[PDB]
């Protein structure tokens, strides 16, 4: 079996298959979804657990169509990982990350184990690392080409470099803003939309809370926000929460007053996935260029 | 059982697991094959006046085109038989709008004809999955679509909201029983449509007089704009104004800022990719755009 040395984010030099056939993933969102997108789904995965004891891969069905109930992917735990289940899956590669609590020393006894950290370079680096680790560089190239096509289509729709945007979130009586809000921020920046200085000046990978009084500093041509829908929530929830931040908040933003405040489903907006990038690009396109107002 | 009856009624013996498929149509066959995980070794595509070739919607919807793959281009109008032979296919898939005599293809490899006019996209994918042994991948694609519809249904009471899809067609308005991807998602999500649309037979369409715009009004009115040739949404608005000056005032949806323009290339696709794009846009356009 052909083999490679991979340097993980703990600086460990790990001899791994050139083409792993049985991967165990210790995080649904951070690892399993990217693996599925790369065409190398794990044989076992971390996931979430509901109070009735049912299990699911977070965003699995929604973004990839893959979940525990329609696949041969074994569930290995949510909090404490079932070591017996990992062993039973007979992995040739185990992928974990720094926020997991299963000891590396235990995992490495089972199979070549690597730890990957999204704090080093974000989603693009995670996919680059996973593609190298799994020999799926050709599939990554296809994913990247489609993303290029999506950005180019968006850029061709409108003069993005002359349109300002912002992404905001209610946070316990204040406004939280990121330099780049996950998938949504990534697409906006890649398409060349410009952000207000308060947001642009936040260090890369950073974020800040902003006082309600300063809302006008977050104003732009279009203002985006997200709402949580994975547990029965609705867009009106973020509206109600913004009201708790400041009654009449709408009047502090020319974007909201003019009907250019846009609410996006959070679960897809926060994912690292190529699926998410496409969903963002489409929504940005029609919300900005495809919604004429009287 | 390696036996596939095609849409011409031909009983064709095929490979159990075809490895080298030749596709005679980019949109109707190549895109679905790529989505099913069995991209062809050669494909029909389009040709620009400078001689460059592309798989229509290939890069945009799948990330796959001639210029970043080993897929051979085999022609736009006339099919290059020599190129097909050189591709060493084990299966050739064609469709009834093509002009290549089936007998020429049959001499090369097992050849099957699939017709999107019988059942549309759902039937195309079912047939291609059976033909290529990709029933498992199709189930995955179908599961994602179900999740997307359920997400949309959970966002709002779609059964209380009416929607309408319209298209400018040479001075009149064309409406379909179901506008490809866009219409499929709207119907599947449980939205209601204007009385006129429900009267159109399945797979059918009709032109209506510009004067009858009010009968096509709904809570939200959707239309599409062509962008694959440098077009922009404003170009579609210009077209409507020529159909009917002040057309906006004849629709309560347009007057009140509930007229939505969607990119046509994605909207008319048979793809699962497009269904997801439609669902996301419907969701935020209807439920995520509060107006003053
Ligand atoms: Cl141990
Ligand atoms: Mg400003």
């Amino acid at each position: 079996e052909p083999v490679q040395v991979f340097t993980d984010d703990l600086g460990r030099k790990v001899t791994v298959p050139a083409h792993p056939k049985r991967i165990v993933s210790l995080h649904d969102l951070d690892i399993t979804i990217p693996l599925i997108e790369l065409g190398v789904p794990p044989v076992a995965s971390h996931g979430r657990t509901r109070p009735d004891g049912s299990h699911f891969i977070r965003s699995g069905a929604l973004l990839t169509g893959v979940d525990f109930d329609n696949s041969s992917i074994a569930f290995i735990g949510t909090a404490d990982i079932d070591i017996e289940a990992i062993v039973a899956a007979k992995p040739d590669l185990i992928i974990t990350e720094p926020t997991r609590n299963t000891p590396i020393e235990r995992l490495e006894k089972i199979a070549p184990t690597v730890s990957i950290d999204h704090l080093k370079g974000g989603a693009p680096e995670i996919y680059r690392k996973l593609a190298e680790l799994t020999g799926t560089q050709s599939q990554l190239a296809i994913l990247e080409r489609r993303y290029q096509a999506q950005i180019n289509a968006l850029k061709a729709t409108l003069d993005s470099q002359k349109i300002t945007v912002s992404v905001i979130q209610a946070n316990q009586g204040k406004i939280n803003v990121m330099h780049s809000y996950h998938s949504l921020g990534r697409v906006l920046r890649d398409a060349g939309f410009r952000f207000p200085p308060l947001i642009e000046s936040i260090p890369e990978g950073g974020r800040m809370d902003v006082s309600a009084e300063r809302l006008p500093e977050l104003d732009a041509d279009f203002v985006f926000a997200t709402w949580r829908g994975d547990t029965g929530g609705k867009p009106q929830d973020e509206l109600a929460t913004m009201e708790k931040v400041m009654p009449g908040w709408c009047q502090f933003l020319t974007a909201c007053r003019s009907g250019r405040y846009v609410l996006i489903s959070r679960e897809e907006a926060i994912s690292n996935s190529f699926a998410s990038l496409g969903l963002m690009a489409a929504q940005i396109q029609s919300q900005i260029a495809g919604r004429p107002l009287p």
